[PDB]
C-alpha cells in the first residue's frame, strides 16, 4: 500500500509559505503548514491549493495549528522563529528560538519521531544541535539547511564573473553558517578547470576571488538590507526543498548542510557545515574535502565560533 | 539570431515577487522586477537569483526603478498598486490604481510598445480597459488576469466535492472579476460527465452546486480574511505565468481572461472575462460558450457592473 | 523507512524500452526491464542508465531475465508479445499472447502479487481479462492501457481541426480497443464549448466530425503502415507512464482504460474501455458518461465484439 | 513578433526518433523529422504527435522527405547514416556517411544556413569537419555530439563506484570520439573531492580508476553487443537535446563536444572533443583543462588518430 509523501512545514511565514508553494508545484509531497498564529497557515494553504490545478499538481496543502496533523510526516522542515530580522548577527535570535525548538521537539517526538528533520531557524548550526539534543532523534535524521544556500551564492558569484551557467561551477562552503563560514576556493572548478588555471590565463585575479569570498560571507545582509522587512526567503526555501528531494527520492546527493560530524575535519562530534550524502536513511555519509593549511585554520576558527555560541546557549537565563 | 525571452514585472510586491520566482524556476524567460520602492525589487531579485542554480535554471532576474530596463520585454505583467487590501469590494482601489497605471502605460508605450501586457492590478477589468486607452497598445496585446484564478477556484471546488484530480475538471468563470462573476455551471464537466448527469446519478445536489458557485464568487475574501495582511498572491502569480507561457510558447491555449470582446456574448467592445485563445499574436480568438437563459441574464448583470464602475472612472475632474 | 518506487516492465521491445526511458527521465521510479531475449534488456538498460545523468535523474534502470528481480514492484507494465505486427486485426495475436500472459501471471503472482498491473499486450481488452483470471489478482489492481491512447488521438484530431491546444479538448473513447471503439462525440468539448455549438457557428461540420471519428478508429493502421516494421510505440509508452503516475502519486486522475465494469454502462462484469478514477488503490471508481441512444447502441456492438474474441479464446486449441 | 523554436532532425532512425520524442516532451521546440526512407519519418512523427497531449506539450512534430521543410530551423541535428553497426571501429562508416553528409550539407546551406548544426553521424569528429567544409557554415555554428555521451558514461561509472548521484560528479572526456578518447582523471571531482584525495582516504585504488577509464573508452561496444541490432541510441539522443537546449536557451553551459579548436590544447585548427561554452551564438568559447603530462601525451595520440582518419578521407578519387 503506497501512501502519499508528506512534508510538515513548522512555521508558515516567509520561508514556510514558499516551501509549500514549491513542494506543491513539483508534486513532491502533500504539505502541512503549521503555525501558532491564527489564520496565517490556513490562508496560505487555501491560496496555494488554488494554484495546484494551474501547475497540474495533485498535492494537498493544508494549514493547521495542531501538531496531531503532522502525524506520519516523512520530512519536517522547521522555520519557526521569533519576529524581526537580526540586526548584525544571526545569533541575536539564539535565546528565543531555542525555546521555540523545545516546543517543536515535543510535537515531532510525539507525532512523527521517524521523520527526517531539516532545521532552517537561526542561528542555524546551534539550533540544529539544540533540536537534536532535546528531541532525541538520531543524529543522521536531524540536519540544518545552510550549506546549499551558502554554496549556491558562492557558485553564483563565480559563475557571474566568468559569464557561465552556475550549474557548471563546483564550489563548497563549509563550517558554521555565520561570519566564520569557509568558502573553499581551493576545490572550486568551472567545467573541470580550477581557479589556479584561470589566474594563470588572466581571466580572474586573486583579489577578485577574495571579493567573491567576502560577498558570499556577507550575502545575507545584502539581501536583508534591500528587503528591509526581513531576511532572504526565496533561496532558503528552495534550498530546503532540494534537501527534502534528496531524502524522499533517495538520491545519494552531495548536499552541503549542517550535520553531525564525528570522524572528519578534525572534530569528534559537532554539528557544522560539511558535504554530506543524503538518501532515504537521512545523512548517510560525509565527504572529506582537500583543504589547504589556510582553509584548515579558517575552519578551526569557524568551529570556535560555533562552540562559543553553543556555550552561551548552555548558560542561557 | 535567437534572443532570450524577457518578462517585465511592474510592481515587486507579493504577486510580483512570486511571478519572478516561478518564471525563473521554469526558465521561461529572464525577468526584470520594476518598482518605485527603494531596495525591494533589488532585494528580491538578488534572493531569487541565488535560487536559480538550485533549480538548474539560467534565467537572469534583476531589480530596477528605471523604465529603460524593461526595453525589449516580450511580456509585461502589471501588479503595481496602492497598499492595503480592499475591505468589501475590489473597486475601492479604483482611483489610486488608475493614476499608478497612467505612469506604467507611458513606460510601456515608450520602451516596449510591442509587448504582450497582462494586467493584475484591481479593479481588474476596468484597469485593463484603462491601461489600453492610455497606453495605445493593440486591444489584442492587452488583457487581464482573472478568469484563470476564478476558473481554477471553481474547478478546485468541483474537484474537491467529487474527490478527483482538478486537472480533469473543465469549468469556466466569465464576466467581470467581481461579485457579478458567472461560474457557468452549464458547461462544467468532470472527465466528460456533465453536472446534470451527476444530479441524476445522485452524486451531487443542486444545493451543493449552488454552494460551489457561491464559494467561487466569495473565494477572495476567504483567503484575505485568513492572511490578515493582504489579498491572495500565490495563485494569482501562478495564473499570470500560465498566461505568459501561452503567449511565449504560442500554445493556442484556451485562457479565460479579461479580453476585448467586440462580437460575442451580445456586447460590442468591452473588456470582460471570456474564454480566449492565446498564442504568439496575443489574444487570437474568443470562444462562445453555450450559456443558458439564466446565465445570459447573470452575464448581463456583470456587464452592467463593469460599465457602472468604468463610468465612475470616466467622470472625474 | 521510505523505499524507492519500482516499476517492472515485462517485455523490453519497442514499447518497453520507451517506458523505461521516460520513467527514468521523469525520475518517477526505478525500472526493471524484463525480457526472455538475451542481451536486449541489458543493452537498453545500460544505454538508458547513461542518459540519467543528462536528465538529472537518479532512477536506476536494470535489465534482467529473472522474475525474482521484479520482487517488490509497485507497478507491473506488460508489453510482452509474439513477434510481428497484426496485418488487419489486433486479435491475430490472441492465441500466442494469451500463452505469454500465463507465464507472466505466474511471475507476478510469485514475486509481486500486490502490484498494480497495466497490460499493453494485444488484443488489449481480452488480454487484460485473461491476465486477471489466471493471475488471480484483484480486479481493481489489473487494467489495460488503451483509452488514453485512443482518447489522445481523438483529442489531438479535434484540436488539429480547430487549431487549439489539445490539452484544452475534453474527449473520451470507450468500449473495446478495436474497430468497435466508440469515440463519444456527444461529450466532446473545446474549452467548455460543445461540438453542437461549433456546428451552429459554422466552424466544424458533422461530416468533419465523422472523419475524425473514423480517423481515431483506424489510427493504429495509419502509424503501422508508415513504420512498416511494427505498430505504434512512442504514444502507447507515454500513455502507460501516465497511468503509472496516477497510481504512484495517488492522483485520483480520470483515466480512460480497460477496467472491470460491473454496475455501469449496462454490463455486469466485463473488462472494457471506460473512464476510471485511478489512485493508490488502483481503479477506484468508474464514471458514467451521458451517452446518446446511438452511442449506447455502438457501445453495445463493441461489447459484442469483446465477447466474441473472448469466446474464441475460451475455445483455443 | 516571437516565433516558435524549430529543430530539424536529419535521419529519422533510432536516434532521430528519440530526439523528436524528447524535444516534444520538453516542449523545447517544434520538430521536423527528415528522412529519405519512405513512411518512416511520417510514421514516427504521427506516433509522437499523439503523445504530445499526454505530456501536456504543444510542440508540433512532422515527418518529411523534402529539404524545403527544414527552412528556418534554429538547430539541425544530423543522424543520417548508412545502416548496420560498426564491428570494431567507428571509422568503418567513413566513406558512406561522407557521401550522405554531402547531400545534407547542400540541404542546410540552401534552406537554413544560419542554423546551429549538431552532428551525430559517425565517425563523429571527421564527419563534423567534413560537414563544415562542404556546407560552408561558420566554424562556431557547427559541432559534434560526443563529449556529453563519453563524459556522461565517465561520470556514471565514477558515481557507481562511490554510490553517489552522478549529477554531483564532475568529469570530462576530451579528444577524438574513438579508442584514443581521454577520460581526464586529473580533473575528476565528486562533490569537490578529487580522486587523489579518495586514494589517500582509501575509498578507491588506482586499479579501480584504470578500470573506469577503460570502461569509458569501450562503453559503446558493451551497449552494442547487447542490443544485437545497432549501436546506443537513448543516451546519444538525450545528449544532443542537452546541446540543443544550451543553444536555444542561451545557457552559457559547459558542453564537452567536438568543436573547432584553434588556440588551445596545442593545436591550430582541428575539430576534436573539448570543453566548450555554448550559448545563442553557438560555440562561444573553449575552456583549457589543467592536463598532466601523461594526459597531454594521450591527447596528442588522439589528435593523430583524428588526423590519420581525416587524411584517408581527403585522399580519394
Ligand atoms: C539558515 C539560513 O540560511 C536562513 C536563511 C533565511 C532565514 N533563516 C531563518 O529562518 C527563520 C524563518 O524566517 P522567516 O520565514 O523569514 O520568518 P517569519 O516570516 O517571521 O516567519 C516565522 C514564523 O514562525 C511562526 N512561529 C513563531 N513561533 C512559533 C512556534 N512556537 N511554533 C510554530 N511557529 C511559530 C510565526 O508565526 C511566523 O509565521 C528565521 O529564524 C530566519 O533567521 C535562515
Ligand atoms: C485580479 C485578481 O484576481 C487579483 C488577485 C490578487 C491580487 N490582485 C491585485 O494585484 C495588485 C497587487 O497585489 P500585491 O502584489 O499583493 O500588492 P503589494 O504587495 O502591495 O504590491 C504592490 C507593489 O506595487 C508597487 N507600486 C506602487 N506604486 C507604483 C508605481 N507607480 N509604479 C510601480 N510600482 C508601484 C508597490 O511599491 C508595491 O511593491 C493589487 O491591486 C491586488 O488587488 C488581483
Ligand atoms: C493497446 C495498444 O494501444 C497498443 C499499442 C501499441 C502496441 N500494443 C501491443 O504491445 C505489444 C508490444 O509491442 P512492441 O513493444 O512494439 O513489440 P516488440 O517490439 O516485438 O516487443 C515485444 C517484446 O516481448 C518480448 N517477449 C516475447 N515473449 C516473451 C515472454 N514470454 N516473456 C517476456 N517477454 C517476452 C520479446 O522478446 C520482445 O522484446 C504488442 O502486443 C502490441 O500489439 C498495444
Ligand atoms: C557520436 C556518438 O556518440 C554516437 C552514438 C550513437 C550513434 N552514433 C551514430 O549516429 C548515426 C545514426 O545512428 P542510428 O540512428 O542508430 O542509425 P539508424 O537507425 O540506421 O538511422 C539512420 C537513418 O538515416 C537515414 N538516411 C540514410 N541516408 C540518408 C540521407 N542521404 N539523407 C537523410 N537520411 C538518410 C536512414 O534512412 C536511417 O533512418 C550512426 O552513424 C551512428 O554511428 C553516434
Amino acid at each position: 500500500m503506497i501512501e502519499r509523501r508528506k512534508i510538515a512545514v513548522i512555521g508558515s511565514g516567509q520561508i514556510g509559505g514558499n516551501i509549500a508553494y514549491i513542494v506543491g508545484k513539483d508534486n513532491l509531497a502533500d504539505v502541512v503548514l503549521f503555525d501558532i498564529a491564527e489564520g496565517i497557515p490556513q490562508g496560505k494553504a487555501l491560496d496555494i491549493t488554488h494554484s495546484m490545478v494551474m501547475f497540474g499538481s495533485t498535492s494537498k496543502v493544508i494549514g493547521t495549528n495542531d501538531y496531531a496533523d503532522i502525524s506520519g510526516s516523512d520530512v519536517v522542515i522547521i522555520t519557526a522563529s521569533i519576529p524581526g530580522r537580526p540586526k548584525d548577527d544571526r545569533s541575536e535570535l539564539l535565546f528565543g528560538n531555542a525555546r521555540i525548538l523545545d516546543s517543536v521537539a515535543e510535537g515531532v517526538k510525539k507525532y512523527c519521531p521517524n521523520a527526517f528533520v531539516i532545521c532552517i531557524t537561526n542561528p542555524l548550526d546551534v539550533m540544529v544541535s539544540h533540536f537534536q539534543k532535546v528531541s532525541g532523534l538520531p543524529h543522521n535524521k536531524v540536519c540544518g539547511m545552510a550549506g546549499v544556500l551558502d554554496s549556491s551564492r558562492f557558485r553564483t558569484f563565480i559563475a557571474q564573473h566568468f559569464g557561465v551557467n552556475a550549474s557548471d561551477v563546483s564550489a563548497n562552503v563549509i563550517g558554521g553558517h555565520g561570519d566564520g563560514m569557509v568558502p573553499a576556493t581551493s576545490s572550486v572548478s568551472v567545467g573541470g578547470v580550477p581557479l589556479s588555471s584561470f589566474i594563470k590565463q588572466g581571466l580572474i585575479t586573486q583579489e577578485q576571488i577574495d571579493e567573491i569570498v567576502c560577498h558570499t560571507r556577507i550575502a545575507w545582509k545584502e539581501v536583508a538590507d534591500n528587503l528591509k522587512t526581513g531576511t532572504a526567503y526565496f533561496a532558503p526555501a528552495a534550498a530546503a526543498v532540494k534537501m527534502a528531494e534528496a531524502y524522499l527520492k533517495d538520491k545519494k546527493a552531495v548536499v552541503p548542510c549542517s550535520a553531525f560530524c564525528s570522524n572528519h575535519y578534525g572534530v569528534k562530534g559537532i554539528y557544522m557545515g560539511v558535504p554530506t550524502i543524503i538518501g532515504k536513511n537521512g545523512v548517510e555519509d560525509i565527504l572529506e574535502l582537500d583543504l589547504t593549511p589556510l582553509e584548515q585554520k579558517l575552519l578551526g576558527e569557524s568551529i570556535n565560533e560555533v562552540n562559543t555560541i553553543s556555550k552561551v546557549l548552555d548558560n542561557a537565563p
